[PDB]
């Protein structure tokens, strides 16, 4: 049976023609249009997703599948679900489904799925990059170039080699483990904290040592890398008190969640110098407002939230979405780890 598939993405405009492999946008649309159309399906793609009169609302009443990404999410409210006569399947071309009312999706008998695990190398690489940027003091150097300056002393006094430094990851899930594997050849003192100790062999291969007590690990670190979920426990954990316990001049890398830090506590400790540098691509709020203080604080090496939307990540997102569409058309189960809701059943982790 012919299906109506709706994809919601932002417009990349000229960027989409400069790079036809930029799949996560309206213009290239996951690179699945030719295939969908060849199979007799309709593929409607739009960025116009907000308001009673938006293009998306024209299609909600009769679409079968709705696809979006956390970069320009089509919010799936109970109100919208109730209007959707044919809707069966919600796909995230990426990871993240916070824009979906999962309980309402479950109540309506829907399936909700995402491309599990497809960003992990991207984020790990990005963390390693930031460790080097902060340790080696790249940003002040770059800023001199642009300003016509040449002041070696002003860079060197806060520039170190990574070799020999103590690096701790707070969390050793998939991303943290990939990070530790990439840090191994740099000759560091690697520490990690997690609910779950890595296997002895993996500790040997990475040289990473398990520190059961997080409060024991933190003060030893030249660099701290945040690699845990945002929870009631981790929310604002990096406050004035905890930051004070860290090594004077500590460097912090955070591609996890912005709110794991107390926003102002970071600003204060960066201004005093207790934190020597802070780098990450996650913010609170996000997108970061024009006046977000982390933009303007000393020694920041921030970027917007893009580490998981490199072209290679996007290709994985598009491929996983195509695979799930094919399986949906053929009545085959998705990979178990991709399901958030399956035919009205919310996975236990999400309850």
């Amino acid at each position: 049976d012919s299906k109506k598939i709706v994809g919601v993405f932002y417009k990349a405009n000229e960027y989409a023609t400069k790079n036809p492999n930029f799949l996560g946008c309206v213009e290239n649309a996951l690179g699945i249009r030719d295939w969908l159309e060849s199979q007799g399906h309709q593929y409607i793609v739009t960025d116009d997703k907000e308001g009673p009169d938006c293009e998306l609302e024209k299609h909600i009443p009769d679409l079968h599948v709705l696809i979006s990404t956390p970069f320009h999410p089509a919010y799936v409210t109970a109100e919208r679900i109730k209007k959707a006569k044919n809707l069966k399947l919600l796909l995230t071309a990426g990871i993240g489904s916070d824009h979906i009312d999962l309980q309402a999706a479950a109540a309506a008998g829907l399936t909700v799925a995402e491309v599990t695990g497809s960003n992990v190398v991207s984020v790990a690489e990005d963390e390693l990059m930031r460790i080097l940027i902060l340790m080696r003091n790249f940003v002040p150097g770059y800023n001199q170039v642009v300003k016509g300056e040449w002041n070696v002393a002003g860079i060197a006094y806060r520039a170190y080699d990574l070799e020999g430094k103590t690096i701790g990851t707070v969390g050793a899930g998939r991303i943290g483990k990939l990070l530790l594997q990439r840090l191994k050849p740099f000759g560091c003192n690697l520490l990690y904290h997690d609910r779950l100790q890595m296997a002895p062999e993996l500790e040997k291969e990475t040289g990473a040592k398990f520190v059961e007590d997080l409060n024991e690990m933190l003060p030893k670190c030249d660099v701290i890398v945040i690699n845990m979920p945002l929870t009631e426990k981790t929310r604002g954990m990096f406050n004035k008190e905890l930051i004070g316990k860290l090594k004077k001049g500590v460097l912090i890398v955070n591609n996890a969640r912005g709110a794991i830090m107390e926003r102002q506590a970071v600003v204060d400790a960066v201004e005093s110098g207790h934190i020597g540098g802070y780098s990450g691509d996650v913010w609170d709020p996000q997108p970061a407002p024009k006046d977000h203080p982390w933009r303007y604080m000393p020694n920041q090496a921030m970027t917007p939230h893009t580490s998981g939307t490199t072209i290679d990540a996007q290709l994985r997102y598009a491929a996983g979405t195509k695979d799930m569409l094919e399986r949906y058309f053929k009545g085959e189960d998705f990979p178990t780890e991709n399901y958030i809701v399956k035919d009205g059943e919310l996975a236990p982790q999400y309850r």
